[PDB]
């Protein structure tokens, strides 16, 4: 259903405070802060791509739902993931010694990714 949607960043809260605690450097939050990325989630058989793209960067991660995956951070570490979907929520769980979890949610035409770290939500909405 959302598969091949593509969403643009609309509003946020809290995403320097998801950041900082993450450990992102202090550029790169500050650049972070102020970019309007667009996600995708597209599928190719079994293989599931989630496409976020910047104006500097496109970060595309293949994984097979429910199969555990190597990802790298924003702070530059090796963790542990893994995606899961119910229903229209699709859940990804990072392991290791920053945990978190990044909740994306489409409504149809709207993605609603709700980013947990420690104390701090975030939310950040997504406009097709």
């Amino acid at each position: 259903s959302f598969v091949g949607k593509k969403y643009k960043l609309d509003k946020s809260e809290n995403f320097d405070e998801y950041m900082k605690e993450l450990g992102v450097g202090l550029v790169t939050r500050k650049m972070g802060n102020s970019l309007s990325p667009t996600v995708e989630v597209t599928l190719e058989g079994d293989t599931y791509t989630l496409t976020t793209t910047s104006t500097f960067k496109t970060s595309a991660i293949s994984f097979k739902l429910g199969v555990e995956f190597d990802e790298e951070t924003l702070d530059g570490r090796n963790v542990k993931s893994i995606i899961t979907l119910d229903g229209n929520k699709l859940t990804q769980e990072q392991k290791g010694d920053k945990p978190t979890t990044i909740v994306r949610e489409f409504t149809d035409n709207e993605l609603i990714t709700t980013l947990t770290i420690g104390n701090v939500k975030c939310v950040r909405v997504y406009k097709a």
